[PDB]
């Protein structure tokens, strides 16, 4: 039973901008089944019409993908530094950014006249998921079992803008994925580094 399935902090406030950190990639195991995710957002907290987000998952089989949301894809290789970055022009406008800088790649989506759902931009994020696959129609979705990862993936040179001026993460609230009533992660918060050990 996966009690919580957000692990991270999560920035709470208005006109937030760009939100942006360089990820590692970690090594994972627990089988080709099991997996995490570690992405950098706007919304989807208290703000629950929709989620600006970018980020990477791995597998416990040792592969990796990247991908963007408001979309799949960037080869993410074990070790692979990864700086992700979302920006809200509006709350029907922004754009996702994920770029390797270990291999030098660089992808990018502009978003507009975005109708899903609107942005508020009153939240900001940084987080190591426990995701969900879903399929038949919509009435089926099921946590994916969440694999071990090593060394701690950290968000490093993390950045929350709000009307264009900075926000540090010294208010930030934490959260942990807890599964069967137990903490699977330990993110913890220091400067600008949001940094998450698997447990
Ligand atoms: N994962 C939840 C959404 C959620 C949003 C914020 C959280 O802090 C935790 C969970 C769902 O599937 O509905």
């Amino acid at each position: 039973t996966v009690e919580s399935n957000w692990g991270g902090a999560i920035l709470i406030g208005s006109d937030f901008d760009t939100v942006s950190a360089t990820a590692n990639v970690p090594s994972a195991s627990g089988g080709s089944s099991a997996a995490g995710t570690a992405w950098v957002g706007i919304d989807g907290d208290t703000c629950q019409t929709a989620i600006l987000q970018t980020g990477f998952d791995w597998y416990g089989d040792g592969t990796y993908d990247a991908w963007y949301e408001w979309e799949v894809s960037i080869t993410i290789s074990e070790g692979d530094s990864i700086q992700m970055s979302v920006t809200a022009t509006s709350d029907t406008s922004g754009s996702a950014t994920l770029e390797n800088l270990t291999t030098g790649q660089k992808v990018s989506k502009s978003f507009s006249n975005e109708s899903s759902g609107s942005l508020c931009r009153t939240n900001a994020e940084f987080i190591i998921e426990d995701f969900e696959e879903c399929n038949s129609n919509g009435s089926d979705c099921e946590f994916v079992p969440f694999a071990s990862f090593s060394p701690a993936v950290e968000f490093t040179d993390c950045s929350v803008t709000s009307d264009g001026e900075s926000v540090s993460l010294d208010d930030a609230q934490i959260t942990q994925v807890i599964i069967n009533n137990q903490d699977v992660t330990d993110c913890s918060v220091s400067g600008t580094t949001v940094s998450c050990s698997y447990v």
